């Protein structure tokens, strides 16, 4: 990977593999995921980072609100996926990092994603805006006129998601991470959550259709030792609304819609 | 990826990933499991496999992984760059074999080492069978003629029985499912899932203080995307050994069991 000619943007090649896709020889919304959170890492790397010199200070992380992803055509085992990604700053509510997939030997763009993050004391839990000393040493490091992977006004990634009405039309219950799930920090990857989503999608759909957008919203974060109900109503292409939540009280932890067209 | 000049073997580098590391900044052992899965189906492209050959399509036989052993010495750190070599080899009518070499790119040295058994099995039937002269003639022209071990020992640790764990077990893990991430592009188990399942039992405090160093995994019977699994752990034991049993969370039917020699940090 390496940033691009500005500065702004970062850029990197991946050869899609073997365990990576799915039934259809094509990768999976979780593998494209954990490919923009690859992407996402190396680029804070490459600029000398989510740690600063202001948040480590004060012991403030950034954490995901909202992720909106957009596959036109998933890539096959083997070909090459070129991946461009940025940060913008959005005043005090959090920063913005976006993206955009590409065929590497077309040029063709085959996706994009947009993921909204919010300011947290990461020892105890509370949500903050984002201060004078953290959003100027950001605004170095991205590009100043507004650069939208969602550029439409009012889109799909800015619409508010319902909460699911009991009874769910499927389910998934008892749902555990191991330590696959887990990350660096010992905390569950965001990406198991989009899975934990999927997992009560019927298997008739997922045969007869293809996943090309999701939105999901985080609330809260599910610990090692949690067991989680997943959640599905369809709400008509199929669309579906979606509930992760805590199997013993029922505390919601996500919250998401998707759209499926058919194959 | 690459075959080496002589055609007898394969070479790829590999980058490890944010996501594919532990709490100690170094890749997992399912992460180098899953590379070793990967360069391995990257060889089999490479000499023309689609793994089964001509006689193997025709009659429905496909490779099922007996078993696996695993021997890290030092798990790469994020961002280090890993070269993998891997060749297969006939072992008669029983089987084939496949081995790995892990080496560090900057350095050049041997960083770990693996090597497989695996045995034919009908698609359809499931039922296991010796590998006819067709299929050893087939692979033959792409394995090493003389012997070549990643574990060359007369006596070594990959050879040895595992004995059944008697319950009760010392630890467990009860309620382990697979989900779609843990399938492969056939919709069957990945055998990398397998691994994981097994190190759940483990305690966290284990994990904390040692580092897995060697791991030797006996495969029975391939689990269902809609079976529910039991993963068993009792200390045989500076260093820890462990035995291990997966089997089915209802009838008790196994399979799976190992063995994990761990080493203190
Ligand atoms: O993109 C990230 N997470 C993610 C991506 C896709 C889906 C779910 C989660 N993480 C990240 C970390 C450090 C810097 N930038 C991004
Ligand atoms: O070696 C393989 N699987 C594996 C590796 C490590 C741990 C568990 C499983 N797969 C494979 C498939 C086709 C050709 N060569 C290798």
């Amino acid at each position: 990977g390496s940033l691009t000619e500005d500065g702004l943007s970062y850029k990197e090649k991946f050869v899609v593999r073997s365990y990576e896709v799915g039934s259809n020889k094509t990768a999976t919304v979780e593998t494209i995921a954990n490919l923009l959170q690859e992407v996402g890492c190396n680029h804070a790397q490459s600029v000398g980072f989510a740690t600063t010199t202001t948040m480590r200070k004060l012991h403030l992380i950034w954490v995901t609100a909202r992720m909106h992803i957009e596959i036109y055509k998933y890539p096959a085992w083997g070909d090459v996926v070129e991946i461009e990604t940025w940060c913008q700053s959005e005043g005090r509510i959090g920063t913005r990092r976006d993206w955009i997939l590409k065929d590497s030997v077309t040029g063709e763009v085959t996706g994009r994603a947009t993921s909204k993050w919010v300011m947290m004391n990461q020892d105890t839990r509370r949500l903050q805006k984002v201060s004078d000393d953290v959003r100027d040493e950001y605004l170095v490091f991205c590009p100043q006129e507004p650069r939208l992977a969602f550029p439409e006004e009012n889109n799909r990634s800015l619409k508010k998601i319902p909460k699911l009405e009991d009874p769910a039309q499927y389910s998934m219950i008892g749902l555990k991470p191991r330590r696959a799930d887990l990350d660096m920090n010992q905390h569950v990857n965001n990406v198991t959550y989009i899975g934990w989503v999927l997992e009560s999608i019927p298997q008739e759909i997922v045969d007869t259709h293809e996943l090309q957008v999701i939105t999901l919203d985080y609330r809260r974060e599910c610990q090692q030792d949690d067991v989680v109900d997943s959640l599905t109503t369809t709400t008509s292409d199929s669309q579906f609304l979606h509930l992760l939540r805590l199997s013993g009280d029922g505390q919601e932890i996500n919250r998401g819609t998707t759209l499926w067209r058919k194959k």
